[PDB]
């Protein structure tokens, strides 16, 4: 083996980590030295060659499927952990959806899904994981929000509303463990070219594009990125890894925000 | 008696006490017809109402659970047989639970999800038609500072609010080049059952049973005013963004708040 | 009326949003000192239009830049009408560069006139208020003190310090009958707008000015139209009543949406 | 074989405190550093030393940063021995307690003209080398008192909070490019710009007692009841110049104890 890295020892569990900034999350945890504990909504065919990918790093790693939205499928993905690799050290809460819609005709089932997965998931997770946290005196709770959690985007209201409220729990569960080696913070990335915002380019390129996805791409990305280039999911990993590091030992209930610039305009 | 309000129908959730009922006051007082819900009926509903006609607008009091969507409905569709579409809606009612993370409830967590962010959605869904069919509306949102910071024991309730200021913002924009607008009111402390309750916590807990000092302690720690907000204080508030003058106020906050979020 | 009686300042209140809300004041009941740079042949047209609702209106000359000429004006104030309860700081100005080529004196200036010139008045009229037990300061900011904008370094560096200021003032008052807010209006069209949209309609639209004022309000404010002075006027109104007494060290945003995306 | 080598850094006030935590993480992550204070002290060689123990080029510069003109000579001094200003922080600062009714005007002057102006000027005068180059960091050491207010600190505040408000357009300005501009914001950190502000309290109101008052000075507004370290801000300021940081732009790294979350 070669020399011990930054995060070297420590147990990670990344929700939703296979595919697009979850699995990116995971591999630069897994090449900051972590080991890791991948998770997807439903088992697919693809779960064994994503886990290689990401134990190419040298670390432990694992899978487990298990659905955010049920409170006993996040305990025993915890469970699964602890008996697998050992206790959780680092919680990243990244699974996430998406529904572009009008507030009028928001369908009432989708506003509360995503409610359940992008807010409420993290809160059971987190509730989940911080008594072995205190009672080992160190632990990391990453929450990945948006921009969208800090100002508003039209067609967008389940999902400002669910990123502004994990914004919000964020602080709180910083300022319960602030005087503690526990840690929580947000990272808020802008667009990330993921299958979650493929899907809207795709829908405006049918829309107003005649199916031109390269003009449909670069105008989704200039009406909010000033950049006029895309955030990758490496780079969110990056900022995961920086706090998860001892540099943030305290940097306690705040937001990363890794968006070329959306927020600061 | 031609006021700023005059005539216009608002509609102003859990109005029975509190906030709500000072905000029902205020927008009376400023010429609205006023519609008062409560959870559930109780006898001194026909007092409250009276209380609110004194300002010499048109009241009527509607019960329903703000957690039940048809029941939102049910409320909007009395306002509009009674009194005529619905021109200002205020989402006020609203839960507390104080509690660390660890020991949250979570049916607590569910519950104060429901009525203090996914009720203010539901009802501003049923709004919203009418609204942009009459080019007017005003909806107004009652956050909290803690929709702005956190603080310890209150995770469900500073998500919610911060959930229902992001919620605001959105209304905002997707209605910016119309007639509506949509903003956020946001109290610090305000001296109603909600906080003497937890007042009432932390005069058994660390002051053995002393109010007075368990309410310059509660009050200090986070109002840098050493004052309550009062009820008429967020009604003037919410005047404020009914009126003309905020024609163009759209998605944003009036903190009522001390300098609590000041610092 | 909510301000009958008291007696308001109101800097760069010779046009635009100051003048709206010296009349939005004297509409309220306040009396009222109008202020600019220099004299102007318009000054005692511009105290008949605030005159007319009945209070009492006065206008000194006097450059805000120039801490000796904000002390006269307080003086001025105190001699004519007496004790300034209400101070409005909204003299300003912009200048629109990058940042390498911005110059340096008006980097200066904008610094100067749109922050440090705050400061000074609000220490003047600190000390009477105390005495009283009231007062309300209130400081005009722009969206510029809470986001940022391509070639305004200078003015959204000025307008973010105005912001905290205010903040620093409202906490050191906060347990007296002194308040100390800050309206941050988005596009107004006012002079300080109309040289920024007859410069971009020179250099790209031909010189319309109509197609330039379209393009130059829609970059920025999701509403698509102008907040008026009179709204900014009714915010600072509400920021002086009564029932704004527990409103300390925040930000009265009237921006058509601008900062809520 | 570090992820800054090969950097030019420029970090000015670098003498103290945050500046030379922050000049040590990034010469420990490669970068060549220039150092800079007020004025020539006895002690320089030996800051020179401390950073230099990282094995990169280590230079020193006195410059008053409120002197555009000195700005101009440490930018070309650093040009001159190293080569072209790369990574650009902008820390040196000063604070000054007063209420706002009794703040000393010259005073007020002097914490705009450094903690604002002066970054302000060092930035106009790196920006055409980075756009050149197509690379760039501007970090500005702003404070937790960029975002909220606190009592008697009425100029720090505006600066600070005006230091915010410019990093966002410097950022916008260049958000096309290769170019990045962001602000720390720290919390109470334990230097001699805070140690000065603690035993003036220990003095006034707790009988000269340094513990009570350093507890009372901290538990007032950083909620973990720590000090954050000037290694911690490095840290940041490595983060923010890093690859991984290519995309963040316009924004502030709050490194503060929950200060602001609250
Ligand atoms: N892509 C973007 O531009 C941005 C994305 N985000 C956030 O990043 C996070 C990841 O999003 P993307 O990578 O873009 O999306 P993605 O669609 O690529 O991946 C979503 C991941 O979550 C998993 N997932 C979905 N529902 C689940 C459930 N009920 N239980 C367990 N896992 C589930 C999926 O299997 C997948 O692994 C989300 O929280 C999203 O809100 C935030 C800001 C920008
Ligand atoms: N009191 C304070 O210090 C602050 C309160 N707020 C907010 O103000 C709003 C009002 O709170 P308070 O007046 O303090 O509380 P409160 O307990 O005095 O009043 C709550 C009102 O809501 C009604 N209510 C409760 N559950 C309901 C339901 N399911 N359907 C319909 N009505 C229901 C109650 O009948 C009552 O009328 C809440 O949203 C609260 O979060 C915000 C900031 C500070
Ligand atoms: N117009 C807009 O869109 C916005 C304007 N503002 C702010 O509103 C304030 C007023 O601006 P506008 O009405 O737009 O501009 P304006 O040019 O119409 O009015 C400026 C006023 O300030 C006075 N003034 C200028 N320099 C002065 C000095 N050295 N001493 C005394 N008075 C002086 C002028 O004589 C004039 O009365 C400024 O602080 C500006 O930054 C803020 C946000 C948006
Ligand atoms: N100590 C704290 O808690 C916090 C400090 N800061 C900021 O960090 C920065 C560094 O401050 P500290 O390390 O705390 O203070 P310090 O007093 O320890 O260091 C100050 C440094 O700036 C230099 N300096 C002062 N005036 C100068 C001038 N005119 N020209 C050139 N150099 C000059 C000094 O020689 C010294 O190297 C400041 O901008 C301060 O506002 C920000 C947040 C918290």
């Amino acid at each position: 083996s070669g020399e011990k890295r930054v995060l070297s020892g420590r147990v990670a569990v990344v929700t939703g980590s296979t595919s697009g900034i979850g699995l990116g999350i995971a591999m630069r945890l897994a090449m900051a030295g972590a080991d890791v504990v991948l998770n997807g909504r439903r088992q697919s065919p693809e779960d064994s060659a994503i886990v290689e990918k990401v134990a190419a790093y040298g670390t432990r790693v694992r899978y487990f499927a298990a659905n955010m939205k049920d409170r006993a499928q996040v305990e025993a993905l915890i469970k699964f952990t602890e008996k697998e690799l050992g206790a959780v050290e680092i919680l990243v809460n990244n699974a996430g959806i998406q529904h572009v819609s009008p507030v009028e005709t928001f369908p009432s089932d989708k506003w509360d899904e995503i409610i359940a997965l992008n807010l409420t998931s993290a809160f059971h997770a987190t509730q989940l994981c911080l008594p072995s946290m205190r009672q080992r005196g160190w632990g990391r709770i990453i929450n990945i929000a948006s921009v969208q959690g800090l100002v508003g985007s039209m067609n967008k209201s389940a999902y400002c509303a669910a990123k502004h409220g994990l914004i919000g729990f964020t602080k709180v569960v910083a300022l319960e463990t602030a005087t503690t080696g526990i840690t929580c913070n947000a990272i808020c990335p802008g667009y990330v070219y993921t299958p979650l915002v493929e899907e809207q380019i795709k829908a405006v390129a049918e829309a107003k594009y005649g199916g031109d996805m390269e003009a449909a791409t670069q105008a989704f990305l200039c009406e909010k990125q000033p950049a006029k280039a895309f955030v990758t999911v490496e780079q969110v990993g990056d900022a995961a890894v920086f706090l998860a590091s001892p540099g943030a030992d305290m940097i306690r209930g705040t937001t990363i925000t890794v968006d070329g610039g959306w927020v600061a305009q």
